[PDB]
């Protein structure tokens, strides 16, 4: 019943124009937002509330039926136009926000929907001149969150001598996403997959993120972080941590939390022994995009080295996880869009089936066509005796067709409101992220090693399935599954 | 390549004519058969092969195009008309049999499709007067095995003072179900079932045997032995048997049947304490036979109490199961058609998420709908965090949409041709199972309690599921399923 204002920070840009309004607009469309909520945007240019609304709702899929609830959002809409580092621009919004039916007692939500070369400038004029004296203060923060341990230090270090750890929001957009979510519903929730989760049963987990594009003509802002700061070091890491870690105290945030920046804490730094790189070429017999290379996007400087593909493997030095290699593989132009956990169960003991059983294995499908199954061993149907490889299944599509599953911004920026920080990264779970990282992206930086090509369209090099093999990884290529309809 | 002889003693009756010679027929129309056999009859009656050929070939659905392999297997069938305790009838038999192509030398196989009371009788004509003296004997004996301890002891003694362990192939035919050998791969092939598969992880196993309808007008010989006999002693216990057995020191058929009479013999004597009786009465509601009750069949007897429904709760007293109730449940006139195995999981330790969750289950559905899924917890999908139920499922009949599933029978008998015991009851198997039933059954017919009345098409009587949950069972009714089409 509170006053709550959204501030949108660099509400002029794409991110803002594309997502942030949209996003905000779901919420409260869907009835999820406080009842007394505002929206301010703030940006250099001089716009209106008619200008974001011409710009953004394309953007909205509005229905006509919605015309009132828009008439609504848009009247609770303002914007003020001012520079990132200029004072007397954040007293004329703060001002403004004061001036909000209660304004001066409202929650307020600063999102920084800003490149990273302002935030620091940002974070200190809301703390100098926008903070409520007696509502709360969030701030939501998107990455880049440095570009290796040092980098990120600093960032970290200039936001938390202004804001309390219970102020700063960190999105990791796959902690939205509903699969990861369930990682520890899951786990915890089931005692058919209680005993099992440890070393004595699974043999290895990988972690995959593909996707099956290049670079589509923007491989130059890509070039200057790579696949490793892209998509490993953030999304995959803390997909590694909620398979990984023990149980938690209770589901409060911060005992979520802490039990995953203990998984990090016995992760040593990675080295290249451990590490496949790849950087995709054309497919000759392609068509559109897939004729072209990383190196074909003239974006991309003259002969760079960056890999758009990574295979590394992570190592949890605890009780539970002891020797169980952790493989997290990832890459641009493969042959298919998947982000993928998946547990490799150990053989049987004392075989009794002539070597004819295979490895069990947990998938949880996080995107497309979000599943969780067990591939296991069956009688094979009919007249035979022999075990063959099955599946027991549960697919999000056909289970609950009717259900709609919300984007990751819906379901963060909605934490943010009802102040849950489980699914947002805390600043020591960043710091141990850079510190089993920054060796191998100094290593890379320093020596300039050349990526193993691959074909637009591939799974990858083929030394990244070497790899896998070496450290424990099973493929036999017998398992055999048709759709169900 | 060896000669075999499959010799259906009893060929003139209703079995014979409806399940045997079809069944032999459907083995040999599929090729599964050794090239040199032949199909001798034997009864009383003076039948020719014509005769045969007109009363079983309409249960053989056979096509057009199956006409020449119909009539080399009809032209492979011989009758020999005789009575089953006369010398010189059995002496004609072996001589007819000798007088096939390398009758002297083939294998024999003997299916007794005949009523019990003359299985001491042939069983010694067969052994004096018709064994091979090259090849193998092998004798099929179909339930009833005794009445009792006593009377099963007697027929067993009076077998084996004749044949060999190794040539005894007693018929327990859900030991032929698809997915009662499936118990075995699921149990043993899998670690994702392994390490839960005891006391520590389970709270109830259940066994169920449900018939939606009735004794159909022929409720006068199941009046002579009850539900108990007729469903729970057998079926239901060889289920037991196979979900609570040890791991086999190898899948030779000796070692299998080893591990299913040690758990037999760690089980007490059942007590009445632990027993639910029913007896189904008409549903005035009802259409056709669903308006009658037990008794208004009038070939049961005035005042009968045998009982149509029984639940009863064993116990395996040994490591792996100590007070783990096992619930075996069986009923005529009840609200479906199912055999089934459920295993219920106890609670998750160190609940964290406020009592929400429900015990996990694993079902193996027999029949109808061939099936094993596990019902588990998911987050809830959507905008929510609470854990809801959902399942793992695998469907034979999508999954595996064109793979014949052979009827139990032809499985059994092809596996007698081959010489495997292991899905056959062997002799210690038997009387362990009588030592567990005795008393009861004893007491049962001593003091004629009054079965609990239950309505047609009713899930029995509720004592049996206060029973249940007195044992431990929870059932919420918050799990709710519809199919995926
Ligand atoms: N509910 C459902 O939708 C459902 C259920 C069951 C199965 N399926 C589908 O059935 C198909 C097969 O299932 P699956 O992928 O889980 O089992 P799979 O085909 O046996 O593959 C298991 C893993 O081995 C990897 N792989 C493939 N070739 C390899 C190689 N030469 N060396 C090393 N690793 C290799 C695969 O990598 P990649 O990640 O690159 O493929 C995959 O991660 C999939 O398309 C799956 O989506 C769907
Ligand atoms: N692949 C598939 O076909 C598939 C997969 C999942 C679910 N389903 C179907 O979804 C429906 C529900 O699944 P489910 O039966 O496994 O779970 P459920 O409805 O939660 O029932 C679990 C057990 O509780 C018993 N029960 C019902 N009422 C009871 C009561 N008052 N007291 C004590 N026990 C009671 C049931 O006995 P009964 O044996 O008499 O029912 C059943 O064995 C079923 O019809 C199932 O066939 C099908």
């Amino acid at each position: 019943s509170d006053t709550h204002i959204f501030i949108i920070m660099g509400a002029s840009g794409d991110l803002a124009k594309k997502k942030i309004y949209p996003t905000i607009w779901w919420l409260f469309r869907d009835g999820l937002l406080p009842e007394n909520t505002f929206i301010v945007g703030y940006a250099r240019s001089r716009l209106t509330v008619a200008d974001i609304r011409k710009q953004s709702e394309p953007f909205f899929k509005a229905t006509p039926e919605e015309k009132l609830k828009l008439e609504d959002f848009f009247a609770r809409n303002s914007y003020v136009a001012g520079q990132y580092d200029d004072a007397a621009s954040y007293q004329r919004l703060n001002s403004h926000m004061n001036a909000l039916h209660l304004g001066s007692q409202a929650n307020r939500l600063f999102y920084l929907a800003l490149p990273p070369t302002v935030y620091e400038a940002v974070t200190k004029n809301i703390h100098e001149s926008c903070m409520s004296q007696i509502g709360w203060n969030r701030i939501i923060v998107e990455k880049p969150f440095g570009r290796d341990l040092q980098s990120s230090d600093r960032l970290s270090n200039h936001i938390s001598s202004l804001f309390r750890e219970d102020q700063i929001y960190r999105i990791d957009h796959y902690l939205g996403k509903e699969m990861v979510q369930n990682l520890m519903v899951l786990r915890f929730a089931n005692r058919i997959f209680g005993p099992i989760w440890n070393r004595d049963n699974i043999a290895c987990v990988i972690l995959t993120f593909k996707e099956p594009f290049g670079t589509e003509g923007r491989g130059g802002y890509f070039d200057e972080f790579g696949i490793i700061r892209d998509v490993m070091q953030n999304h995959l890491l803390q997909m590694l941590c909620l398979v990984a870690m023990e149980k938690p105290a209770s589901t409060n945030s911060d005992d979520v939390r802490d039990e995953k920046v203990k998984v990090l804490k016995c992760i040593s730094e990675v080295q290249a022994n451990n590490v496949v790189l790849g950087q995709y070429v054309g497919n000759p017999d392609g068509e559109g995009e897939a004729t072209k290379g990383y190196l074909d996007d003239p974006t991309v400087p003259r002969g760079s080295t960056t890999a758009t593909f990574a295979a590394v493997v992570l190592y949890v030095e605890n009780e539970r996880w002891d020797g169980v290699p952790f493989i997290l593989r990832c890459g641009k132009a493969l042959n298919e869009r998947k982000a993928e956990v998946r547990l490799q169960f150990h053989d049987v003991a004392g075989d009794i089936f002539h070597q004819q059983c295979k490895r069990n294995e947990l998938v949880i499908r996080v995107q497309p066509n979000e599943a969780v199954y067990t591939k296991m061993m069956t009688k094979k149907p009919g007249m035979f005796f022999n075990p063959e490889e099955s599946e027991l299944d549960l697919t999000y599509g056909n289970r609950y067709k009717n259900v709609k599953l919300p984007d990751a911004y819906e379901r963060l920026i909605l934490d943010v409101f009802c102040g849950s920080q489980m699914h947002f990264v805390r600043s020591d779970e960043l710091l141990e992220a850079w510190r089993i990282f920054t060796p191998l992206l100094h290593q890379i930086e320093l020596e300039k090693p050349k990526p193993i090509p691959y074909i637009y369209g591939s799974r990858g090099p083929t030394e990244a399935d070497e790899l896998m093999k070496r450290v424990g990884f099973q493929y036999e290529g017998t398992y055999k599954w048709v759709n169900p309809h």
